[PDB]
């Protein structure tokens, strides 16, 4: 059929778009007119990838199919982040293969099995009470300030405290853990142009390996002991493997949940009936509707290891496919009224945590609990908050971020 009505040369991973807006109309145009569409990229404008473009995947069923067929669609070959600075060295992309997110089976299979020790329901549930207490304190302190930056005073802290609590990081070290985590992402935004993710990753690996050594001597009931204690088959994370795990967690556990909270509250400010309902019932289905609406990871990619026909399109060996979760989470064929913010939506089969498959987010229930606890605390302590000015969006080609959002917590 006809080509999609998009500006010539439009690139759905272009950070300059996301610094201003989410390209919602553009995604909808692809879902209607070219649900799998070749996103060409000019020389030097591939965000670190120099292969001429990628297949934009905009339908949820296609995202699920790619995610399920990890034997064909590789995370390791080019990593899963679809956009870096245009001049990033290839070697700096490949160094990402040392975290489980960017590995294929069988290496991924072994690590995921080991790490599952640290994300058991029980391990995560043991954090409930401390995170609830921290959430109430966070909201109380924010409301006492009267007004300020919702991103910094409400959204930022609890995700970091969850990481710290899961890993058993001493309180006196959480400041520097928080700093390292915040130095990893956003380096294409002018506000964060001076961050040094490679240096922070090295400091965190050094910190983490020291912790692994210490926790081997004196086991504490965090996840670390489960991760570095050999099982019957001698399987365990080496000290450097634990280091790479902490790097992965410090990044994965921070800004995505933060941006879920900020954009969830933006959604409530735009939909007062849902906010009144939330305050009255406190439905935990709200967390999944918040993640669907926020889709904090706009997109992750894969690379075909062989020719593969996907919904009538011939994917060729070596080509990248980019799963636009932001499009799939508003797929009219899966969601009733996807553009209605409905905190009771149930079932809510969004792919904000990825598609079902080998790499499905291991932190999903930790994220959902963080979100439910903080919105309860917001409803308890600042039920009448009112935005003061527009949010400032993050310049990124794959993360949907809010840097700042001024709100009046007392709403007067
Ligand atoms: C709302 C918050 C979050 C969102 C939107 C999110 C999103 C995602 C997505 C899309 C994936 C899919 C990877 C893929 O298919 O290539 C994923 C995987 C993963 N997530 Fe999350 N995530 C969130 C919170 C967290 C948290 C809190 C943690 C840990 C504390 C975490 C740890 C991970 C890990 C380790 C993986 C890789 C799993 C593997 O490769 O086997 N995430 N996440
Ligand atoms: C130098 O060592 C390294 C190794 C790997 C990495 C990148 N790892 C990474 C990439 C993307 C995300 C985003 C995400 C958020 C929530 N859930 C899942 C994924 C998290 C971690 C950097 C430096
Ligand atoms: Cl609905």
């Amino acid at each position: 059929g006809p080509s999609p009505n998009l500006p010539p040369g439009f690139d759905f991973t272009d950070p300059a778009i996301y610094a201003e807006r989410l390209p919602v109309a553009e995604f909808a145009e692809l879902r209607s007119a070219a649900p799998i569409w070749w996103n060409g990229q000019d020389p030097g404008k591939g965000g670190g990838f120099h292969d001429g473009g990628f297949w934009a995947i905009t339908k949820l069923n296609d995202v699920k199919e790619i995610s399920r067929h990890s034997d064909v669609f590789s995370s390791y070959e080019n990593g899963v982040i679809p956009r870096f600075k245009n001049d990033i060295a290839r070697e700096d992309i490949e160094v990402q293969r040392f975290v489980m997110l960017n590995m294929d089976a069988p290496h991924h299979t072994r690590l995921r099995k080991i790490i599952s020790r640290g994300f058991t329901p029980r391990a995560v549930g043991r954090l409930h009470d401390e995170l609830q207490e921290r959430a109430q304190k966070i909201a109380a302190e924010a409301a006492a300030a009267g007004s300020g930056d919702f991103v910094e005073q409400v959204s930022c802290e609890l995700p970091l405290q969850a990481i710290a609590g899961l890993l058993g990081v001493p309180q006196e070290d959480r400041g520097k853990l928080f700093h390292w985590s915040n130095e990893m992402t956003g380096n294409e935004d002018p506000e964060y142009a001076h961050i040094d993710p490679k240096a922070s990753s090295a400091e965190l690996i050094g910190y983490a390996m020291k912790m692994a050594e210490e926790k081997a001597k004196n086991p504490a009931d965090d996840i670390v002991t489960q991760l570095i204690q050999a099982d019957i088959d001698g399987e365990k994370l080496s000290d450097d493997e634990f280091g790479f795990f902490v790097v992965m967690l410090a990044v994965a556990g921070n800004e995505t949940t933060r941006n879920s909270i900020t954009q969830g509250m933006m959604a409530f400010a735009e939909h007062p009936d849902q906010w009144e309902l939330y305050k009255k019932v406190r439905p935990e289905t709200a967390a999944d509707e918040i993640v669907r609406w926020a889709t904090p990871v706009t997109a992750f990619q894969r690379t075909a290891l062989r020719d593969y026909e996907l919904s009538g399109v011939q994917i060729k060996k070596g080509q990248r496919v980019v799963m636009f979760y932001r499009s799939a989470n508003f797929d009219e064929e899966v969601f009733q009224d996807p553009f209605t913010f409905n905190i009771l939506r149930n079932p809510n089969p969004h792919v904000g945590f990825g598609g079902t498959g080998a790499h499905y987010c291991i932190g999903a229930n930790l994220a959902r609990m963080t979100i439910n606890l903080i919105f309860n605390a917001v409803a308890d302590h600042m039920p009448d908050l009112k935005p003061i000015s527009a949010p400032e969006r993050l310049r990124s080609g794959w993360l949907n971020g809010i840097k700042h959002w001024q709100v009046d917590y007392t709403g007067r």
